[PDB]
């Protein structure tokens, strides 16, 4: 169709599949196994990305160009990568992805949303369609088109490290909140293939279903470990959200550290193969994870020719090395030319890859829209986020006695009140893990309200708001307030940092609750990941408000508080009594919950 040096995969007006195979067909091993190959931003360099073909890059987390870098530099940074890419032969455009799991949270200035489990408070999967469209502009606003998002794991015990960012340990709701995926990428057409991959265009991105599969079922909630459950278990509580995906058209599914009864996820050819790929139809890219693939041996790294050859024939697509790309590429070569792995492996990773990128534009669009980058941060999506915030919260306990007069919702005019607590004014603690490190971080790390800052933007102008970190019990008694606001919980973390055997917040904490509590009526803001241990909490609190990890907008906090709104949320988990108990689901015979799943009471706004 025209012009005399016309490529038909150069033809935007041609139908994705043939241009697939007409791109395949000109490629040789190198350029295939150059797009099965994700690098970490960290070793890209121009002549890297066109000596070895590479088929895409990533920021890990905290992998930035620097320390409070604008929109328009991760733009630029995107874009030298993509042009070096574009000088190859075929000039295949790269996918640049990046963990955009609340948010667009590595970068500084962007909105940060509730992470998962709040999410799952809300029973509003709208709302996180909504907070995946609006993290679709802020990914695009920095010039990435693929997040690394929804995690569906289903958390079966909390003291897993990653219970956050499950929505529920029931798979319903699960199910359900897979609506981030629209969101994300634009609804699929009425007619739409369950299991092909879709994005509508240049403003939305690629998602990833993530970890197939089992990854919230591991022993004793350990990170990465062993899931023990048989086939009907593994199929009624861990699957069926990815069969959820595959309906909604996501792009991509990224595999688990996690082993199944003892077969490493990504060495499981019956799992990827057999089940994601033959039985669901999945016809997007399957990506592995982290050094996932060093990880089938142990020790890590000790046989990494099996590591290869392992998860390519396993059905594998594109590989997260994402440093050494040498060995890896040079693995994989002796293997296709030792014919130990076919070329009709190959050329379905690559068909598969070249089918996302095709599908989503990238050919038409490979660089970043500069008009995008005013999307960073907007001020519709902090109010999407502060919605998200206070639908999240759940209320625990409203009054010590049922004949109490109500704390919440609190007066905005008193003459003085404490805020009190660790984490009342700390931007970092409310966002918690995956908030610009990896590992998040204490501190005014990005824009954003703290609960303190929030108080003082909603109380009467002759209120006085006092501020004290850790009062003795003294200094309350003495200090003529009328109620405090006390905020205590979980430090950051992320992934098998998290993992935790006691579930017991760090002090001080409790000891500032009750001290606060002990000299004046308090609602106490609890900030974690997941239930902790609770009753020494509630015994002190007048009220107490499970508040999970509500992101950059503490407005949201006081939006509840102060009964702008009523109090909604729901547990989406079970709170146990004691940690003896776990692993303890809506559902076991020794069903014992302090509050069971679907928990939460409620208030009328004022
Ligand atoms: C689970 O963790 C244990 C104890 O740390 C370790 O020895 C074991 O290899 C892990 N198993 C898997 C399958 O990851
Ligand atoms: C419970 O576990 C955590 C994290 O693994 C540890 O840091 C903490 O000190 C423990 N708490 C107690 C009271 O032993
Ligand atoms: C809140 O409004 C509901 C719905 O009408 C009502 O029945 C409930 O008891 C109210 N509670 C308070 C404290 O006003
Ligand atoms: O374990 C080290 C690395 O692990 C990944 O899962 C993160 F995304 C990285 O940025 C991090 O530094
Ligand atoms: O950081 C890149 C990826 O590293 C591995 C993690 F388990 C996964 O959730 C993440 O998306």
């Amino acid at each position: 169709h025209h012009a005399a040096d016309y490529v038909l995969y150069k033809d935007a007006t041609k139908p994705v599949e043939d241009r697939v195979a007409d791109l395949l067909g000109r490629m040789t091993l190198a350029e295939k196994i150059g797009q099965m190959t994700q690098i970490e931003r960290l070793v890209a360099t121009p002549d890297v990305l066109r000596d070895n073909f590479i088929g895409s890059l990533l920021s890990g987390g905290g992998s930035v160009p620097r320390k409070g870098a604008t929109a328009k530099e991760w733009q630029d940074m995107v874009d030298g990568f993509q042009k070096a890419c574009m000088s190859t032969r075929l000039g295949i455009p790269m996918i640049y992805g990046i963990d955009a799991v609340h948010g667009q949270n590595n970068v500084y200035g962007a909105t940060i949303f509730p992470h998962n489990v709040g999410l799952g408070a809300t029973r509003d999967p709208y709302l996180v369609k909504r907070i995946g469209e609006a993290t679709a502009l802020e990914v695009r606003a920095t010039g990435i088109q693929y997040a690394f998002a929804p995690c569906i794991a289903v958390c079966r015990d909390p003291r897993w490290g990653r219970c956050y960012e499950s929505y529920s340990e029931d798979r319903r709701i699960v199910q359900s909140m897979t609506e981030l995926i629209p969101g994300l990428q634009g609804d699929v057409p009425k007619d739409f293939t369950s299991g092909m991959p879709f994005v509508a265009g240049k403003n939305k991105v690629a998602a990833c279903a993530k970890h197939f599969v089992g990854d919230g079922g591991t022993v004793d909630g350990i990170n990465a470990n062993n899931t023990i459950i048989n086939r009907e278990g593994l199929m009624n509580i861990h699957m069926p959200a990815y069969k959820n995906a595959m309906d909604k058209g996501v792009s991509t599914v990224m595999i688990s550290y996690s082993s199944w009864n003892g077969v490493k996820m990504h060495a499981n050819q019956d799992l990827v193969t057999g089940y994601l790929k033959d039985t669901l139809k999945f016809k997007g890219f399957v990506i592995s994870d982290w050094e996932g693939i060093d990880r089938i041996t142990t020790p890590a790294g000790s046989d990494y020719s099996y590591s290869v050859k392992a998860s390519i024939l396993a059905g594998l697509d594109m590989i997260m090395v994402p440093n050494k790309y040498q060995q890896f590429i040079s693995i994989l070569t002796g293997h296709v030319n030792g014919g130990v792995i076919p070329m009709s492996r190959i050329d379905d990773a690559v068909t598969r890859i070249l089918r996302v990128k095709f599908t989503m534009g990238l050919f038409e669009n490979p660089y970043a829209d500069p008009a995008m980058a005013e999307q960073l941060g907007k001020q519709e999506h902090r109010d999407l986020a502060r919605e998200a915030a206070r639908k999240s919260l759940v209320l625990l306990k409203n009054g010590k006695t049922s004949t109490d007069a109500p704390l919440l919702p609190l007066p905005k005019k008193a003459p003085k009140i404490l805020v009190a607590g660790s984490h009342a004014d700390n931007l970092g603690y409310q966002c918690g893990g995956w908030t610009i490190e990896w590992q998040g971080d204490t501190g005014r790390t990005t824009v954003g309200t703290t609960i303190l800052e929030a108080v003082k933007a909603a109380v009467d102008p002759s209120t006085v708001v006092v501020f004290a970190e850790n009062p003795d019990a003294e200094f309350v008694k003495s200090g003529g307030f009328s109620y405090a606001i006390v905020a205590v919980g979980e430090h950051p973390y992320t992934e098998t940092k998290g993992d935790n055997l006691n579930l017991t917040i760090p002090e001080p904490g409790l000891s500032t609750v009750q001290a606060v509590c002990g000299g004046v009526r308090c609602a106490t803001v609890l900030i974690s990941g997941r239930p902790v241990v609770v009753q020494p909490l509630l015994a002190a609190s007048d009220a107490l408000v499970a508040a999970w990890l509500p992101g950059s907008e503490g407005q949201g906090v006081t939006d509840a508080l102060f009964g702008d709104f009523g109090f909604t949320g729901r547990l989406p988990r079970t709170w146990f009594k004691s940690v003896d108990q776990l692993p303890m689901n809506v559902g076991d015979a020794h069903y014992d919950p302090l509050f069971r799943l679907g928990y939460g009471l409620t208030t009328n706004a004022t």
